[PDB]
């Protein structure tokens, strides 16, 4: 039943990019497989950790919409294994090479991404790094969040400000998920990374820490649907408690999707 894979049998090819506590490389292990390797040398307890907490939230995700976990290595190294995708994440189809979607793709875009985070909150599993960057356009139709190293049960622009400013202990809920999905929505409408215009990191922090700075929500483009921008505003609100939760969220997208295509 177990996942582990025997040392070797995992073909490690081109270097990729990066993923939470690791290198992305493209592999083959029964057809071509994205591998996450979490180390050079030897592993440290805090990577240990990290491993199979990792490992132990993707054994609980089988949906369509997640990316798919195949198998894990410790043998060679602590690797990821799981299946690949053609074309690339939707950050680097917004941001990079900006290819430019049809209204109808991208609410579909954000129909698909919904669907697979109200699936990862039914199981009680919080993403804490919900991005672009980590959501996946496999063939071009088909959403595949991935990268789960940071999920319970770096990069700013996506936070909610109840996790800027580190207070409590707990910051991370089902809502600051929600208010990153916000951010891609927001990317999705706007094919932009908000506060676009303003060149320092640290201030954007702080000013989103203390609520002086929001998202721009006048640059959403004008084919995109008064309900959509509603539903934007929603989850992007600075309160955590006066934002929807995924299962509503999903049906108000999914309510506009049908009234659309006319
Ligand atoms: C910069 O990254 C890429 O270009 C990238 O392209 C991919 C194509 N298919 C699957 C995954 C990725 C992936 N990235 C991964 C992100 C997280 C991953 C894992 N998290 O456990 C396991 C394999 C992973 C690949």
């Amino acid at each position: 039943d177990d996942w582990e894979i025997p040392d070797g049998q995992i073909t490690v090819g081109q270097r990729i990019g990066s993923g939470s506590f690791g290198t992305v490389y493209k592999g083959k292990w029964h057809g071509d497989v994205a591998v996450k390797m979490l180390n050079v040398t030897a592993p440290t307890p805090q990577q240990l950790q990290a491993f199979k907490n990792e490992v132990g939230v993707l054994r609980k995700t089988r949906h369509v919409n997640i990316l798919l976990f195949m198998g894990y290595s410790t043998k060679p190294q602590l690797a990821i294994v799981t299946q690949w995708c053609e074309g690339s994440s939707l950050y680097h189809h917004l941001h990079i090479i900006e290819t430019k979607f049809e209204m109808i793709k991208l609410i579909d875009i954000a129909r698909q991404t919904a669907q697979g985070m109200d699936y990862l909150h039914a199981k009680s599993i919080i993403h804490r790094d919900l991005k672009s960057n980590n959501i996946f356009l496999h063939e071009d139709l088909t959403v595949k969040i991935g990268d789960f190293g940071l999920a319970t049960v770096g990069s700013i622009l996506w936070m909610a400000p109840e996790v800027i400013r580190m207070q409590d202990k707990n910051p991370y809920s089902f809502q600051s998920d929600v208010y990153a999905f916000g951010i891609v929505l927001y990317e999705l409408m706007t094919g932009q990374l908000p506060y676009s215009n303003i060149n320092n990191r640290d201030q954007i922090i702080f000013m989103v820490g203390r609520g002086y700075l929001s998202p721009d929500l006048s640059k959403v483009r004008s084919n995109c649907p008064k309900a959509m921008k509603r539903l934007m505003a929603e989850c992007l609100k600075k309160k955590r408690d006066e934002r929807p939760l995924f299962p509503q969220i999903l049906a108000s997208i999914e309510l506009l999707a049908r009234s659309l295509p006319k």
